Parts: C-alpha cells; structure tokens; sequence
C-alpha cells in the first residue's frame, strides 16, 4: 500500500484520435489479459475508476486536416477531469488508452494537481507537431504541442481545445526511443532544445546512461512527480506488432522493463499512459495476444515487478 | 593439447528433478549433432567417459511435496563420484545433461578434488529453493540450496541426499541471466548477499562489465578454477526453445558466446554443465536443432572457439 | 547538393566470384525498392551511371582450386575505371553489387583518386585468403589480400588481376562485425597488425565505443576519405537473410543505422559498396524485402537520413 502501489485505473476507449479503428478496444483486452488481478497479486493498491464514456459527436467537422477536433477536444477533457480526481485520492493514475491523443488530458488533469511534474515520454514518435505542421491531420501525432508552454501563440483554436492549457515547458520533457520524426517535428524539436534519446542515442549510450541520464535531468534541480506516456509502438514490432503505426529497429523487451524497472525505484512516479495498444490490427491472434502481454509487463514492472525477483517484508525460511 | 582443452565427457540422461520428459535424451542429441568431433577439429583432447546408466528407483514416495528425491539424489551421489573421477584424470569435466538437479552432484564432485572453486550460474532461475521454501517440489530448481554452507541448517533430512556436504560459499558463487526467480528464492538471495546479475544488471552494465565484475570477483583475491554450470533457458527462448520452462527476454546469442569466449580466456574452466535440452519440447523440428545448436556453440567457445578467428602455430603463408 | 549527399550510382551485376546463383539481381532488387527516388527525396545529388555489362568469359579456367579468375578479375577492373571516373565527377561512388569481389575494383578505383582514403569492412568474414590460402577459392573471400601493400609477393600472379596494384596499408582498414575467420585468415589478420572489432569486441564494447574507436583510428591524425565496404552479411540473418552465407550472432539493425549514421556525421563518406544481396536465396517473399529493406535503410544512413529526425532549414 505505498505510493508507489497506489494506483488508480481509468479507462479511455477512445480512437478518433488516428484513422485506423480498433485502438477504442485496448481498455478491454488489457483488463481482460488480467492487469488488475496481476497488480493486486503484486502489493498493490488497486481501484477501478471504470471506463469513460465518450459521447459520439456525429458531425465534427475538420479543422483545415485535422480531423475529428471536437472528439478528440472532449474525450481530453474527460479525462483531464478524471485524472485529476484519482490524483487527488493519492492514487497513481493508471490510464488504459486507446491513441495517444488522450496524452492531453491524462498530462493536463495530472498537471492541476501536480503542476510541477516531469514527462518521459517513450515513444517512436514525437507527436509534437502542430495543427499547422501536421501532414495526417491525426491527433495523435500532436499532443506535445498542446502541452508545451513555448508554443503558446503557434496553436490556433482548435473547436474543442479551448480548455486546454499549457503546463509543462520544453525542459520538463525527455524523449526515449524516436526513429520517425517528421520535418516540422524535427525543427521543433531542435528550436526548443528538447531533450530526446532517439535509437540512435540508446545505441550509442545503452538504455543503462539513457536512463541515467534521462532521471538526473529531470530530477536533478528537485524531486518531482513523474508522468510517463509509455507508446506501446516505442517497443519494437517484434514485441507489439498489434499497434497503428510500428516502426523497425525499436527498444527491445528488456530495455522497456529497464525504462519502467528504474522509473519505478524512484518512488516518484505519479502518473502513466499505455497507450496505441489496437487488437485488431494483430495479424494473427498471437500478435495481439504477445502485444497485450507486453503491455501488461510493462505496466507491472512500472509498480514493483522486477527481474530480479519480489518478495513480502517476512522471513521465508522462519 | 592444453589444459583448457582437455575434456572428459559425461553424459547424465536423467530426468526426475523436473515433470516435463525428454531431457534425459540431451546427452543423445548434443553427440549426434556432433559435439565430439567439433571439439576434436579445434585441437581438444576430449575423453568419452560415456552416458552414465541410472539404475531406476520404483519405490519413490516423495518427501513432503519434492518429487523423486532417491532418484535424484542417487544420480547425483553417481554424478559426484563420475566428475571427480575425470577430475582425477587432470580433464575439465563436461557434464551433458538432463535436468539441472545434475549440478548437486557436478559441483560436488567437482569440489571434491578442487574445494577452492568458484562457480559461476548462467541461467534463468536461481535454482536456490530449499525442499521447505519449493512450491513446485521439483528438485531442479533446488540444486544450489544444498550445495551453499550458510544453507547448512536449513536442508531436511531428503531421503537420498544424505552423502551431500555443502561445498561452495555465498561468496564463491555468480548468477547471470536471471528473470524468473521465486519470493523465497528472492529473500535467500538477498539475505546471503549472493553476487548475481539478473537481466537488469545485463541491461545496466552490459555483457562486457557484467563479465570484467564478474571475473574480478571471483578471481580478483586468488586464481582458482572455475565451474561454470549452464542453463539452456538462460538464453532467450528465441535461440533456445527446446527447453522446460523458457521465460521471455533472455539473454542473446551474442551475449552467450561472450559469457563462454570470456570464460575459456580465463584458462580456470575446470567443469561445465550444459543442462536443460529437452528435444522433445520444440515445437517445430526446427526449434530441437536451433536449441541443439546453439547449446553445441556455447560449449565450443567453452573450449577455445572464438569469432575473431582461430588458427594453429605454423605459417600457413609457408 | 552538399558534397556527402552527392553521389554516382554504380550497378555491378555479377557473381562468379561466388558460387551461389543470384546475387547479380542485386542491382535490380535495389533499384525496383526505390533506392534512386528515395535518395533524392533527402536533397540528394543523384547521377546514375547505370548496370555495368559483364560479358561471358566462356575459357575461365580455374587458377589452381580459384574459380572464374579472369571474370571477376575483368569484372573488378572495369568497376574500378567507372568508380575512378565518377569520382572524378566528384560524387560519392555507390556500388550496387553483386559479390564482394568487386570490392577489389571499387577500392583500386577509389585509391586512383584519392590513394589516402581510409577502409571500414563491415562484414561477418575478413575476405582477406589470398589465393593459395583459400580452401573455397571462391573469389568474394579473396579481395583485401590483392588490395594491401604488405601481401606484395604473397599473392601469386593469377590471370584477369594483372591490372591490380596494391593500395591500401594493413593499418588503414578496420573491420567491424567478424564471426566467422577461416585459420589462414586470422593468421593474416594476427600478423599484419589489423584493426579489427569482431562481434566479441562490439559485445564487450558496444556500438557505440566501437564507431568513436574507429573514427578516431582511421582520422585521428587528419581527415581523408572514408570507404565503406558493407557485406550485407554483416548484419544478422534476422535482418538479411537473402545472402550466400548467413552467420548468426550478427550485428543488429540498430547497430548497422548507428555505424552507418556515425559515418555519414564524419562528412568524409566517399565510396560506398553495398554487396551480397542474393534475392533468390530468400525463403519466402518477404525475406527478400526485408533484406533489401534493410539494405536499403542502411544506404539512407550514409547520406543523411536520421532516425533523430531531419528537416530542411527553412517551419514554425
Ligand atoms: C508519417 N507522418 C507524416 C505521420 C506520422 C504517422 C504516425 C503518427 C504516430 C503518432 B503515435 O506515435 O502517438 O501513434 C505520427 C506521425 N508523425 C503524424 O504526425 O501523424
Ligand atoms: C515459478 N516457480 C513457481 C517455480 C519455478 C519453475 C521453473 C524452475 C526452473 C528450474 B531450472 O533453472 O533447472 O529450468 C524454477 C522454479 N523456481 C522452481 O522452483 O521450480
Ligand atoms: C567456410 N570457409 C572456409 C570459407 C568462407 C565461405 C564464405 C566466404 C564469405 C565471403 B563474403 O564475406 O564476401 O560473403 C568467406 C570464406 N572464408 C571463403 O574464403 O570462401
Ligand atoms: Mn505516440
Ligand atoms: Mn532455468
Ligand atoms: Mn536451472
Ligand atoms: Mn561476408
Ligand atoms: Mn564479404
């Protein structure tokens, strides 16, 4: 029953976020793969918040490309709502996502409770573009730049973002695991001095100085609550095949479990997406079967579970 | 030839430390992929010591929940007195194995002509339940708890293991590769202070520090012979899938060979079990010679193979 | 465009320096993936000097157990004028190939321009028997030993390689990615002193050690031009396995982007080979695609293509 135990689970069913339809279904399978029971054979705090329900808004018209804005507009602010409820009941906010959109809302409810948080965000992607950079016109793709006070006056009105206010700066931010970055992203990334570890950083360091590296810079100045947003397509296909958009050459099985292995003993993480887990797009049923499994994994090793093995405060050999 | 590659090969096809059957067949199916004759081809003087006959044991009533204890204890009361025999004989001893219950008798009988060795554990348990602190009751993932002298004390009367003398230390011991490692297992490795490894640690340090520490603490004081006692599923279960109880995010091929090719370097390998082959558990015939295979490889680098390139004293430029 | 994504494209369809059937499909298998376009789409200079024609040698007696040494050896020395040539045009020379006997022409060309350049080999082989310690005598296990200065002598005066002048010194290669070394080999390797990061070295080093030691050994002293001879076999077979000789253990893909990616930063990439692709060796369908996939990110990696991202300095 310690903080770092204490969680609190919601559910984001939500996919208008990106074109291909399934990802809505990743509260589901994760829950049916038996998080819940899993965490609580772990010491852990466990209380189900449910699944939001996200009202169909049937003609939510384009803004310029991007799609869906007023969807994708309230879901966020459901669930901003609802992060900030579990987080002022002490609990760890757990969402089960569907695209990675919802980073809006579960970062910005986390945020009003806990304005001086820090973000690691574990992805293939940056999802940083703009309404004005975007070439899919997929949400998405650019949550970060909602988030990001430096970008305050670059954001036009998006119909159903009027709620959301910038509360991380561009320093509170560290990248794990890009290797498909957009132009625009790239320039963004580069103007405000991002810290990211792409592939090519994690190769060259190992995930053990990326992480090293990765905590002491946001932990360094003080000890602050950690939001990690945790991609499921960060990890490479050959672990979650099952997902929108998977790029070879990702992070391997083991460095995600040391990414959430080493985030866990900090004791301070305060909030956490899986998110883009889609059961449809497995080409067998393997492939979302070795998807969710991974997931899970990933968010056990994120409350306790580690390799080298767990065990209650008592004596086993009496 | 020299003495790091002078071998004496011992075939233990014995299977009751585990429930699964077919791994008494891995003495069989590492010589007919041609262990011997590879060994041969890179100038190792390798002795046939034969595959030892196990006299069968019907009256086996387990102890408590521990499954046939006689049979177990018995084959490795023969296994001790095998490997001193061959240690006698100034070879390194090559066990082939069935189960990892085996490492009783490899390691004691090993310690009978060197009490001064260090063992080093690749695997993916840590094989250290007591017969009071197992769940499973199967002897192969006990081997290490009665061989450690500050286990002394803790060890029942096990109907078969009366000639067993706890040979090794706390302090004389290395796990590499671990994943998978029960509560109670958890606590005594901990509470002993074993040095070890887990998967975490291979992820931190990598390969190449994991084996300079090591090496350093286990011959960093005095140079005395090592044992190296290998599990099939210490590897990840993609190169080794015939196997009882594979668990995900291994060890690579890469990383087995250099555990293996830093070992030989040392010219202290004096025992090496290669255990856990079971050829009836792939699931293709592929998986058996894949499995085969690379077990095959890593004993080779045990014994002078290395991927720089090997080459005999002469001008071959004549 | 800048002078690291400049580039003269060379197709060299053969394979009788190898006995397996194919690889001279190599070129066209890297073309039909878009290679060309997808080069130009990162503001590269793209000049193609077409497929090379090979023409049949049909009285290629074998040089003692050394087979087709008149094909390759003529095969070598044409590639060698037009990777001579393009360099002269001041663009980088990529070699699409076939076996890794062309690297004999590729280089002695390269050196024709710019005899100080610096070698990397990344490859799971050092092809460096020379023709009597061959036990294949196939002619793509063969062609660093016609290429270095200290075998001078021990390289016997075989026919189609009498164009060939030793260019290079033992301590300007570095091989990256070895695991498989015939004994002659290895001797070779011990007793001129080569710089070498076998897969034990990259396991104990990592990647990264490996590419800053290597950089620094073959620039430490003065920038010079970099050729980079990638045997697709270098990487696993999990990445390429549409290759002659598939050697487990290899590098990852990772690590072949990182290498390749480290490479192109230095700005001194100045001949590329790009060798034993064999589609006909593939499985299924898609282990074809994915080794010329691979091959052909890892060509993208040598002129600019970042997984950091890359953009134009234009955006907000
Ligand atoms: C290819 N580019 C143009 C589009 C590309 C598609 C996939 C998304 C993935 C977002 B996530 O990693 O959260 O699934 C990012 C992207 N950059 C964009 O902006 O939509
Ligand atoms: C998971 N627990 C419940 C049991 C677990 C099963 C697998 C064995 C592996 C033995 B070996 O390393 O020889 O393959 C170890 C184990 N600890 C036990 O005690 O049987
Ligand atoms: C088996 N050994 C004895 C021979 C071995 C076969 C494969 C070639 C690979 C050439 B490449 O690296 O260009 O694919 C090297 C080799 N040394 C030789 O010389 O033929
Ligand atoms: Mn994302
Ligand atoms: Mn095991
Ligand atoms: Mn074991
Ligand atoms: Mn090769
Ligand atoms: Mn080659």
């Amino acid at each position: 029953s310690a903080k770092s135990r204490t969680i609190g689970i919601i559910g984001a069913p939500f996919s208008k976020g990106q074109p291909r339809g399934g990802v809505e279904e990743g509260p589901t399978v994760l829950r049916k793969a038996g998080l819940l029971e899993k965490l609580k054979e772990q010491e852990c705090d466990v209380k189900d918040y449910g699944d939001l329900p996200f009202a169909d808004i049937p003609n939510d018209s384009p803004f310029q490309i991007v799609k869906n804005p007023r969807s994708v507009g309230k879901a966020s602010e459901q669930l901003a709502g609802k992060v900030a409820e579990v987080k002022k009941n002490g609990r760890i906010s757990l969402v089960l996502g569907g695209d990675h959109s919802l980073a809006i809302g579960s970062i910005s409810g986390h945020a009003r409770v806990h304005p001086d948080l820090g973000v690691i965000w574990v992805d293939a992607h940056t999802d940083i573009n703009t309404p004005l950079t975007t070439t899919s016109g997929n949400l998405h793709g650019q949550p970060v730049s909602f988030l990001l006070k430096e970008l305050k006056g670059k954001i036009p009105d998006v119909p159903g973002f009027s709620w959301v206010t910038p509360c991380i700066s561009a320093k509170d931010i560290v990248y794990i695991g890009l290797r498909d970055v957009d132009p625009g992203e790239h320039y963004i990334l580069k103007t405000l001095g991002i810290k990211y570890f792409s592939m090519t950083e994690v190769d060259r360091l190992g995930i053990g100085k990326v992480m090293e590296e990765t905590l002491s810079y946001l932990l360094g100045r003080k000890k602050r609550p950690i939001h990690l947003s945790f991609d499921v397509d960060g990890l490479d296909p050959s672990f979650t095949p099952a997902t929108g958009t998977p790029v070879v050459g990702g992070l391997t099985y083991r460095e995600g479990l040391y990414i959430t292995e080493e985030i866990y003993k900090t004791g301070l993480l305060s909030g956490l997406d899986i998110m883009e887990v889609n059961p449809s797009l497995g080409k067998t049923p393997e492939e979302v079967t070795r998807t969710v499994n991974t997931a899970v994994a990933i968010t056990l090793a994120c409350f306790g579970l580690a390799r080298e093995g767990n065990h209650k405060p008592i004596d086993y050999l009496n």
